[PDB]
């Protein structure tokens, strides 16, 4: 269990990577944040639009 979680942290870092660039004004930290709850690009990015993070 532990090598798929931490392979998937990898994961989730280049995913707030990837967001950050669409998203400079937003805050890493808080973009790494949303992804371990949503686990997906286009949620975080759905919630970044509504004005939740």
């Amino acid at each position: 269990r532990g090598s798929e979680n931490l392979y998937f942290q990898g994961q989730l870092n280049a995913m707030a990577h990837q967001i950050q660039e669409m998203f400079p004004q937003v805050p890493y930290h808080l973009v790494l944040q949303d992804l371990q709850l949503t686990r997906s690009v286009e949620i975080t990015t759905d919630n970044i639009l509504e004005g939740r993070i």
